[PDB]
């Protein structure tokens, strides 16, 4: 077995929980020995501990640099009363991002036989009750100006208004996170309201021509946009990763939800077919990041190995039903066109056993 | 020949100009008689008249309530060079939009081989540290109100105001409620109401206030409903967002009487250079055709015109079912068979297609 080392992991809810556990027992643990800081973000436990788990889990990732996360129920009223929760807790993902900062990137994992671009997403509002001047003013600390622009003069009636700002530091991190990400995967980096959308283009350049292999960075406007590039701005084939400012701390995740609908059938004892891909990839993305930070060769090969098998397995035909519908189209899918959740998992572990054997 | 009545029409530019003329020659004029208020919004005539025609065309739609626009060139520094324009004129739609007001509505066109979507600035650079604020002095001498946007203590950055008048939202509301009745589809508004509690909280309210005092009766009188939702709970209906030869844009006014319709794409300059040069092309008319069929549809609703009303639907089918039957333009061919695998014998070119559409409208109509 391999020496994986420090890894913060968070168990989640419902159908993804069940899948998460399988991923571990059938793909991870049979191959890798990890220093595993486990946190249970399952809904009943978060409620029990007053979302405290979540806070510590977050401190843990800050502290160990690697985080993989299972999907977690976010509470609304139906849920507050379904689990008889003592509060409408906030989204765990909300909590974690706050504590960590940095920027999220989503990637569709591309299986050649189904019908890659990596996209990286990145105020005071009030009501005007009636006519009057609304003016957005700026006051240096050495008060040598007093730019104050008129936003609008209301005469019609009242209305609504707001003031959005953005700090340089925060723009820099974006570009940092962006450029770094763009190196790590060796893909062209692109980035897409005069002076605002503006100063962005600026700082990127200033940081490109100062800190950053046959690869380029550029600029565009939305519409102009083969594949295979980073870009600042099925579901079970989507993978979200939070890259922090420091470029050391990473937290990976499936970009879908807890798949309640599927889980509900599971509870009825009905066969399911849930796409483990997005979840598996979150693991590998973090495990390869574990590797990079440690210079662990064996593991670094393993994470890749696992990412490989998962495509090859779908490519050799064997796949889950959501994927079966992309090919066949929902209405005309035979059972014999896909595997259920457990059979799929069985097939991976099998192909993985074998791929790792050579 | 069905009499249609008062119709404002605006001829446009380049490729779309050509298609427009065919659309009238082969599919409209042979079946419908119209009191036509034409205006030529070609770049030439617009220039030669100091964009007066555009302004006239506007005031005329305001008047007769039904405008159908052919796509028109908006000039940029480059276009000006080419045409020797005496100014870089503002977009027609921009000027048209302002005179009539209202909200635009795009509609993708479904062939088995529907969702309508309606959408709706003071930036400046913070050099270094200091304070960014926004004020509201009320015009009635009451106490001036100050909000902190943010204190920049390290570097600078950037900041910006945004605003909106009540009146504008109300208009946004009406147009959408009118739009929902017109279509027989239920309506949804999407906001960032949790984040912009005070801002979007205003849209949501106004939609509700207007829904209940004005439209709740009529919606149920059609077995449909309006509802609010947040942007992620969102992802046969009308969707109000607070923010190709198969795409139809429609300006709807709040009075719900006036309406104006046009193809969403542009003037298709590429095909047109290819056309000037004399090579065959395969431009998609459908979107343009559809401007006519909403325009007519609307007039037919306004004027209690059962015979014209039927014509419109009749045509709308024909276009759909000509594609749905394997007869199509390259862009749609390519949609099915993949750009690299499209062959000549998979599509028909601009003229040939119009013919088929022509031939079929006859048949459909003879029944
Ligand atoms: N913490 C997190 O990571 C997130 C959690 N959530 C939470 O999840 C809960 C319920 O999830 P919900 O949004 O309803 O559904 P999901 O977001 O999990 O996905 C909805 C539908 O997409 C399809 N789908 C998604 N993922 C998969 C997969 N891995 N394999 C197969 N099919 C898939 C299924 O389609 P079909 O209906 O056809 O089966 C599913 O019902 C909510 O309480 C919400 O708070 C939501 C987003 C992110
Ligand atoms: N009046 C109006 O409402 C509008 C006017 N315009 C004006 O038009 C001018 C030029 O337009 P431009 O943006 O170059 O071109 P378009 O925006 O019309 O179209 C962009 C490209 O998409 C494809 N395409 C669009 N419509 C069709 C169709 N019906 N059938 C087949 N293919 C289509 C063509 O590319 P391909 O070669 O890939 O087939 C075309 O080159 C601009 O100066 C602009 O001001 C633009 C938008 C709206
Ligand atoms: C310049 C301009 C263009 C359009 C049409 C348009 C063209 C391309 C993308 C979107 C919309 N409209 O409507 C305007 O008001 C102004």
């Amino acid at each position: 077995k391999i020496s994986g080392g420090s890894v913060v992991e968070m168990q989640g809810d419902e159908m993804t929980r069940i899948i998460w556990e399988l991923i571990k027992e059938k793909l991870i643990f049979p191959y890798v020995e990890l220093d595993l800081h486990s946190y249970d973000l399952g809904i009943e436990n978060r409620d029990a501990t007053n979302d405290q788990v979540t806070k510590d889990a977050a401190e843990a990732i800050k502290k160990h640099n690697v985080g993989v996360k299972c999907a977690t129920i976010t509470p609304d009223e139906k849920r507050v009363e379904e689990f008889k929760l003592k509060q409408m807790w906030k989204s765990p993902n909300g909590t974690i991002r706050n504590i960590l900062g940095g920027t999220v990137f989503r990637e569709a994992i591309i299986c050649k036989n189904i019908p890659p671009i990596i996209i990286g997403h990145h105020a005071t509002d009030f009501v005007v009750p009636g006519p009057g001047k609304v003016e957005i003013t700026y006051t240096p600390s050495d008060g040598t100006q007093k730019v104050t622009y008129l936003v609008h003069n209301f005469e019609e009636g009242g209305g609504v208004a707001m003031g959005m700002y953005n700090q340089d530091k925060s723009i820099e991190d974006f570009a940092h996170s962006s450029f770094q990400m763009a190196l790590s995967k060796g893909w062209p980096l692109y980035l897409s309201l005069k002076k605002y959308d503006g100063r962005f283009k600026d700082i990127f350049q200033e940081i490109y021509d100062k800190q950053y292999q046959k690869i380029w960075y550029e600029h565009r406007l939305i519409d102009d946009m083969e594949g295979g590039f980073i870009w600042a701005c099925s579901l079970g084939m989507m993978t979200s990763v939070l890259v922090c400012p420091d470029g050391k701390t990473v937290e990976a995740e499936a970009a879908h939800g807890t798949v309640t609908r599927h889980y509900r059938m599971y509870q009825k004892g009905q066969e399911t077919s849930t796409n483990p891909i997005a979840s598996i990839f979150a693991w590998t993305r973090g495990l390869a990041h574990r590797a990079k930070l440690d210079n662990n060769k064996e593991l670094a090969f393993f994470a890749n190995a696992l990412e490989e098998v998962s495509i090859e397995t779908i490519e050799a035909g064997f796949m889950t039903k959501d994927l079966a519908a992309c090919i066949k189209g929902l209405p005309n899918v035979q059972r014999s066109d896909y595997l259920n959740t457990f059979e799929f998992m069985d097939k991976l572990g099998e192909n993985l056993k074998i791929k790792l054997a050579q």
